């Protein structure tokens, strides 16, 4: 008879595993062949899912065969057989035994995005600055550290899954502000360097302005005119603000005279703050401005303008008392009868018709100025016999409201 030899089997693929790639190709599976009556040029044969494999033995107590991947990926085990000759020409087989593993196949999980900044909206602000896209990456082969590819405004940025599944990357706000919807790909592998990718999609919207709306001033006090009394005290200072982004409870900025008065705006699309009169008097222009924002945290302002007229003071003029009588003096049938006690009026803001009041012997006499800035009024002869000495003031107005009196005085005498 003849003598066996030792046939062995090489790894199947380089970690003796038969993943996808490997299966869909060819795999030389090798191995060796001495000792007993194996000599160079004896056939190996081997059966691998039902398919005879056969090579010959080389010089070097070596062979290889090159092996369909199907084959090895449906049958994990497999005797290498050689068949020799004795010189006699006796046979024998020798065998070798072969197993490996098969896997062909990654498994994908499951990625989302989530909302694109807190409110999957990208404002102003964003578009300005740096945004960081997160998103969840989970399932499957994924495991952390795993690359996520997101291709934005044809930028490609990348990232690694986190060890509880999350990712996030820095992108350009720029970059969202231009494209509004992409894909997150995170590419995993296993073992067998089978790899998969799991895809996960994103849109948003982008809103960097906000809208101004219209902001109008009332007339400041009653007649758009800041008076002395109002001056001295507050005023009221009033208007609207609607349209655009303008809601209740946005802020009213005015300055003036370089005080910075605010208040809100109410729920009517109106407005008002106590204002000092001294800064409405200083200042006969100002802009009133209402901050508002929009849903996306835009913000904006709305101007609205307004002007005024300042007149705080009236201008005393000169009062004048004639004779009393034609020689000054108060006589016996004077005294018994009525005297028309006269004078002037003129300068200043006195006017045609402003009061003339005179107090003699404590009766309280009136009249008016005429056309002329003279005045007269008929007096008790008693009354100017038992006082001697008297005022005649004068109360005039000017057009914003302001008052003054002009006095003049008179003495007489009584015979
Ligand atoms: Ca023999
Ligand atoms: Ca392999
Ligand atoms: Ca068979
Ligand atoms: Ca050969
Ligand atoms: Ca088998
Ligand atoms: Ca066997
Ligand atoms: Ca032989
Ligand atoms: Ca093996
Ligand atoms: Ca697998
Ligand atoms: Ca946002
Ligand atoms: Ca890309
Ligand atoms: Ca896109
Ligand atoms: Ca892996
Ligand atoms: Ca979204
Ligand atoms: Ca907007
Ligand atoms: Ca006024
Ligand atoms: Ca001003
Ligand atoms: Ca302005
Ligand atoms: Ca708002
Ligand atoms: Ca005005
Ligand atoms: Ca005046
Ligand atoms: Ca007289
Ligand atoms: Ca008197
Ligand atoms: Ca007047
Ligand atoms: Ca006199």
């Amino acid at each position: 008879e003849a003598t066996a030899g030792t046939v062995t089997v090489n790894a199947i693929t380089s970690d003796d595993v038969i993943n996808a790639s490997e299966a869909a190709g060819t795999v030389a599976v090798s191995g060796t062949a001495t000792g007993g009556d194996i000599a160079e040029g004896d056939t190996v044969t081997l059966e691998i899912n039902g398919e005879t494999y056969t090579t010959t033995v080389d010089a070097n107590g070596e062979w290889s065969v090159d092996v369909a991947g199907s084959d090895l990926a449906a049958d994990t085990a497999f005797d290498a057989v050689v068949t020799s000759s004795d010189a006699a020409g006796n046979t024998v087989d020798t065998t070798g035994s072969s197993t490996h593993t098969v896997d062909t196949e990654a498994t994908a999980g499951t990625v989302t995005v989530n909302a694109i900044t807190s409110d999957d909206v990208i404002n102003a602000s964003e578009a300005a600055g740096t945004v960081a896209v997160s998103g969840t990456a989970t399932g499957g082969d994924i495991a952390e550290g795993d690359t996520v590819t997101l291709e934005i405004n044809g930028e490609t940025y990348t990232t690694t899954v986190d060890a509880n599944g999350e990712w996030s990357v820095d992108v350009a706000g720029s970059d969202l502000a231009a494209d509004t919807a992409f894909d997150a790909v995170v590419t995993s592998s296993d073992a067998a360097g089978n790899t998969v990718d799991t895809t996960g999609s994103s849109t948003h919207t982008v809103d960097t302005e906000a809208t101004a709306g219209t902001v109008t001033v009332n007339a400041i006090t009653s007649d758009d005119v800041i008076n002395a009394s109002e001056a001295a005290g507050t005023v009221a200072v009033s208007g609207t603000a609607t349209g655009g982004d303008i809601a209740e409870g946005d802020t009213v900025t005015l300055e003036i005279n370089g005080e910075t008065y605010t208040t809100t705006v109410d729920a009517n699309g109106e407005w008002s703050v106590d204002v000092a009169g001294s800064d409405l008097a200083a200042d006969t222009a100002f802009d009133a401005v209402v901050t508002s924002s929009d849903a996306a945290g835009n913000t904006v302002d709305t101007t609205g303008s307004s002007t005024h007229t300042v007149d705080t003071e009236a201008t005393a003029g000169t009062v004048t008392v004639n004779a009393i009588t034609s020689d000054d003096v108060i006589n016996a049938s004077e005294a018994a009868g009525t005297v028309a006690v006269s004078g002037t009026a003129t300068g200043g803001d006195i006017a045609e018709g402003d009061t003339v009041t005179l107090e003699i012997n404590g009766e309280t006499y009136t009249t008016t100025v005429d056309a002329n800035g003279e005045w007269s009024v008929d007096v008790a002869g008693s009354d100017l016999a038992a006082d001697t000495a008297f005022d005649a003031v004068v109360t005039s107005s000017d057009a914003a409201g302001n008052t003054v009196d002009t006095t003049g005085s008179s003495t007489h005498t009584v015979d």
